């Protein structure tokens, strides 16, 4: 398997969710960015794996589950069975990552993408080693009930550019946003 990555879109007040959905109106090109970044594998013959908590799984409309072109893994401590459509169910993040080191999965999985929610991001971001954060800065406050922790810049470096990421400010529906990539190596 390849690198470990988080991807997230965050409002100005660090919100990521509200009532089991996103806090802002649908941003078509921001979803297309999430889709492109999580689907595109750098190695031929492999797919990427997305890891998410249970509420994040059910925040994806059923018609889009599992996320196409990606191996979908759901984290849950209490589910008796994998949610219909999921490819894998793991009881902890460590269990999920050790799944990716199985030989027959490692030769089919390139990047691992953490796609939320709050507790999954937090655990991944404190795991030592190489990690990238793909962060969309939604440049407006939105009412939220689920949040992302402020990034420690002594640990995470904001990259000046990244292949395949547009650096210019974007705007949809009167909402400005910009794509950022952070990297730590501790
Ligand atoms: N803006 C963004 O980029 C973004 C990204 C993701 C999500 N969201 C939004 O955020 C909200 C969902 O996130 P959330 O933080 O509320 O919930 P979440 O982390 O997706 O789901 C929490 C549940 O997942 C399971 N879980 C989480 N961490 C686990 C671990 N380490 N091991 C085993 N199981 C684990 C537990 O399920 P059990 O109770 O079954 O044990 C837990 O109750 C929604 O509003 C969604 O739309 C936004
Ligand atoms: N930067 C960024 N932005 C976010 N919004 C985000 N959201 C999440 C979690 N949630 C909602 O909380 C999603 C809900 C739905 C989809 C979804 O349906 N995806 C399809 C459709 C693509 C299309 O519309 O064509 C696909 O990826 O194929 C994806 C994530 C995680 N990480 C994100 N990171």
């Amino acid at each position: 398997v390849g690198s470990l990555n988080c991807i997230v879109a965050v409002s100005q007040n660090m919100g990521i969710g509200k009532n089991g959905d996103l806090p802002w109106p649908p941003l078509r090109n921001e979803f297309r960015y999430f889709q492109r970044m999580t689907t595109t594998s750098s190695v031929e013959g492999k797919q990427n794996l997305v890891i998410m908590g249970k509420k994040t799984w059910f925040s994806i409309p059923e018609k889009n589950r599992p996320l196409k072109g990606r191996i979908n893994l759901v984290l849950s401590r209490e589910l008796k069975e994998p949610p219909q459509g999921a490819h894998f169910l793991s009881r902890s993040l460590d269990d999920a990552l050790k799944l990716t080191e199985q030989p027959e999965l490692a030769n089919k999985v390139d990047m691992v993408w953490i796609v939320g929610g709050s507790s999954v991001y937090k655990e991944a971001m404190n795991h030592p080693g190489h990690l990238k954060l793909f962060v969309t800065r939604i440049m407006q406050d939105f009412e939220s009930d689920t949040f992302f922790p402020e990034i420690d810049l002594e640990k995470y470096k904001l990259l000046p550019e990244y292949p395949g990421v547009l650096s210019d400010v974007q705007e949809e529906k009167g909402i400005k946003y910009k794509f950022e990539v952070y990297e730590k190596n501790d």
